[PDB]
């Protein structure tokens, strides 16, 4: 299946990102409350986008650390498709934010960061966690990290046990053909989208080379 | 002696005052709860330290990335404090850092779930001076109780050289397990605001800190 696109909207508040919704709503799969905005307005983000956009997931990048259960139900009232949690986060953390997920028809996904291990891995694995995000982080990659060999390592072994692999952070259009031959399932762009000239046409350019690279 | 955190983890404004009306001169530190952060954004941090400017204000966002945009976005709301989770990349936690710098206030590491050692000494490379130290909510409900293993690894970031802040369902009865090591804060959030009595709850946290250190 072609990797689907995901636009970040990591803006602070709603009235910013619907600048880039009202333009690329329809040019994407999956519309991200990012978590500055979770963070900037609050869980009505989610509400708002959802109400406007019924018809797409919409993902609330909640980072969740804990109380799994108060705020995956938090993200899930407000409409949230998808909720994130954090994978440093006790194992019990993402059962419970999984356990509401199911209630709402809903799903989780562990964002991976730190010194994570396979062994954590196969935790979510076990749990029945069937997404993780691969994330090179905004930060890491300010400080000039680079995309690279053992990332892809990482992510087709993550895959090969079992899970849909989002890839993220900071990417932009020439970065993708670093994935090719690996079934992602999804790219996430914010500032790549967001900060275009153009946003359709940078979300348009991500689609074409999507579709030329795993056609 | 230790100071005296209460947790505001509450999903609205007004639930979160039902509280603050009650115990916020009762207490050293009000903490957004990362609910309320959720609940509400970061109003819920400028409100607070509007009503309680004498207070410090913790904003428990638990920054997994993005450190220097979240934590400006806390420090423009007149946070003093904001928490980077411990598996945030070093980079994430340095960012926040040098933010809180700029506006006189500090950075904690939430260490909640799993980190390491060789971690605790990056923070502290980094210049990090507070960590809370935290059973987790959802690891409490799954029957996770405090023990020894706790107490040797608060002495151990003690002795490192940081703040220690200790949290995760406290109840008046914990405290002496603590005893004797320089805590830095207790947090009570459910403890205090689902008492029968929220004043009682926090005097009596407050008497017994002070009988104990
Ligand atoms: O493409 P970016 O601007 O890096 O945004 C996508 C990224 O996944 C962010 O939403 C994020 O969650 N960073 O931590
Ligand atoms: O005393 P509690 O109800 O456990 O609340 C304090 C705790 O520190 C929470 O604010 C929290 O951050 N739990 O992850
Ligand atoms: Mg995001
Ligand atoms: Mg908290």
């Amino acid at each position: 299946s072609l990797p689907m696109l995901q636009v970040a909207l990591d803006n602070q508040t709603m009235d910013s990102a619907y600048e880039t919704t009202r333009l690329i709503a329809e040019e994407v799969d999956i519309i991200e409350v990012g978590t500055i905005l979770c963070v900037g307005e609050g869980v009505r983000a989610v509400r708002d986008l959802k109400a406007l956009y019924p018809h797409k997931i919409v993902l609330a990048d909640a980072a969740i650390a804990d109380a799994g259960k108060i705020l995956s139900r938090m993200c899930f009232e407000a409409n949230a498709d998808w909720v994130t949690v954090i994978c440093c986060a006790d194992i019990n953390t993402a059962k419970g934010a999984l356990d509401v997920a199911k209630e709402f028809n809903g799903d989780v996904q562990i964002e991976l960061t730190g010194y994570w291990t396979w062994e954590q891995a196969q935790q979510w694995r076990d749990a029945g966690i069937g997404q993780v995000v691969y994330h090179r982080s905004r930060d890491a990659q300010a400080a000039g990290v680079a995309w690279g060999e053992a990332d892809i390592t990482a992510i087709k072994r993550l895959s090969d046990m079992g899970f849909k692999v989002t890839v993220t952070g900071g990417l932009a259009l020439e970065d993708l053909p670093l994935f090719k031959g690996i079934p992602i399932h999804v790219f996430i762009a914010g500032r790549s989208i967001r900060d275009a000239a153009s946003p359709v046409e940078a979300a348009r350019q991500f689609k074409r080379s999507i579709a030329e690279l795993w056609g």
